[PDB]
């Protein structure tokens, strides 16, 4: 008889850092020998029980004469491609198998932006790319859950609660669009990646008041109001006509209170109004870019 | 150090029955090992001083460390490609040498004609072909010596004393163009290979008589003679009015004699003519077409 083989080797994905083994099933082996060699690369990886390449993750083993393995320890991107098993008969017979080695996403540091600070109204561009095998997919997300305004042309836009994309196109901004929006990159490979990046919309602190004029009878306590729309998110404080800040006391009780980012209701209440406490309270927002005040009137209601 | 090679390895020509050898110029091979392997089949021939090939023409030798030989013996057309020595390094190096095999020509008997047997004034195709490589070229000559007609058209006509190629085409053949033509192929290996071709023209015997009518005085000797053009050559001799033939004796001398291999001149010489030999002779020309005679009178000048 002459050696032959069965069922053949068959192919291999694996990923990086891992293990991986080819096995060829002959049979009336004899005293022919089992040789391996890189396909592509030409390079002889081994035969029978000895190890030619130095590659030091490629190693041999086999049970009897019946069935031989080549094994690849922590495989590398180059390590994949081809892998023969041969016999040395003349002429020689041999199977041929490939390894397919996928690699997680990596992000391309260059490509991913940065946090912007855009002007309210104008359109930006938020990129990220990642490298990996295959090829990876970029899914774009608002971290705090909220849907991502999507538009195109310049009369109709729509919601999404993410977009699938490795450019996410943010066009005509609005105060709401801000915070920070997260891309993913998978390749169904573990593990995934992520970036944060924080998209800023900026403007001078605005404040509208409800009520400029408050009347109290005397003894009763009074709340006065001012909404505020600052980003940066404005420090704020009341403050007395004279030039004297209120904080809260057993006097007064002050409060802030925010809607958004970009929104706060700040109030204070003075107890048990007095002759003493008639005149106008300023409330005032001071954010990087600028402060404002905003002037309440507190009258008496007489007798 | 790591272990590299010098000057490379180089092609080689060689031809089949002969040997050839291949070798490569390390420097500081250290432990590392030299394998070859047959580039096309990707089959490993060797590695270091053990032969892993069944091929019983391959061997390994080297003298150091320094120049590692890789040696087919008698090579054939399968061994024809390329020849890879390498080093084990990571990643391995390799050089390689391509092992080219021609081939001497051979005729290819089902296309190389046989002897024909044309009619005059026909056309004919001779034809001869031979396997090799490189491509053999196929020369015609006539084996006497003469030239052979080039025809093109039906208004030019030529002569050449070889003509190159594998078909000769001989249009609107003649008497003379019959005879023995050799093709030999030559593909500058040794030894090139002939044939010869028999071109063959028959036709009846015809014989032309110049003096049918010879005058004797008694007592001379007289010369008849006969001219016979026959293909093939015809078997002849003169004969009696009445009916008994003429050989060589004292009184008669018979001779021939062959301009071509379709001419012959056939002359009878009768010494001391007297009374008793005067008559009529034929002259008799047979082959195997057939068979056809003349009649010359001899006649006394008296007193
Ligand atoms: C292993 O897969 C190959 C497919 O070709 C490979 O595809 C990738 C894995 C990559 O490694 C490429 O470089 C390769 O080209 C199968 O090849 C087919 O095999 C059949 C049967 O032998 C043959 O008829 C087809 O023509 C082959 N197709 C190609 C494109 O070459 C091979 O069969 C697989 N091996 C096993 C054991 O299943
Ligand atoms: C040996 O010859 C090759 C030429 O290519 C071969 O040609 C025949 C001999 C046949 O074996 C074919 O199958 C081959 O393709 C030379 O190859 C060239 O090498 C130079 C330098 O390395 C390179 O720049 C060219 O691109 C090659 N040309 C081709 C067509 O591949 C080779 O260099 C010769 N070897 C030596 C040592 O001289």
């Amino acid at each position: 008889f002459q050696p032959e083989f069965v069922e053949s080797i068959s192919n291999v994905s694996v990923a990086v850092g891992r293990d991986a083994t080819f096995t060829c099933h002959v049979r009336h082996l004899g005293g022919y020998r089992v040789g391996w060699l890189k396909a592509d690369t030409k390079a002889i990886q081994a035969i029978h029980e000895n190890v030619i390449t130095h590659n030091p993750r490629v190693t041999v083993s086999h049970l009897d004469q019946n069935t031989w393995n080549l094994h690849i320890k922590a495989v590398s991107e180059e390590d994949r491609g081809g892998y023969m098993c041969q016999l040395n008969t003349d002429p020689m017979k041999s199977q041929i198998g490939f390894l397919d080695v996928v690699i997680p996403p990596d992000f391309i540091s260059e490509d991913t932006s940065s946090d912007v600070i855009v002007p309210e109204g104008s359109s930006v561009r938020l990129t990220c790319r990642a490298r990996g095998y295959p090829e990876p997919i970029v899914t774009w997300r608002r971290e705090d859950g909220n849907e991502i305004v999507l538009k195109d042309n310049v009369g109709t836009k729509t919601l999404a609660p993410s977009f699938r994309g490795e450019v996410l196109k943010l066009s005509k901004i609005s105060r709401n669009e801000m915070g920070s929006y997260l891309c993913i990159a998978s390749n169904g490979v573990p593990p995934s990646v992520s970036k944060r990046i924080s998209l800023s919309i900026h403007f001078h602190p605005v404040i509208q008041v409800p009520n400029q004029l408050v009347g109290a009878p005397l003894g009763t306590d009074v709340q006065i109001e001012c909404h505020v729309e600052a980003s940066p998110k404005s420090i704020n404080y009341w403050i007395k006509d004279t030039g004297e800040m209120i904080v809260t006391s057993g006097k007064y009780h002050v409060q802030e209170s925010s809607q958004s980012m970009y929104e706060t209701k700040m109030s204070m209440i003075v107890r048990k109004f007095q002759k003493d406490d008639v005149g106008s309270y300023r409330c005032i927002a001071k954010n990087s870019l600028g402060e404002v005040d905003s002037s309440i009137r507190l009258y008496e209601i007489p007798h």
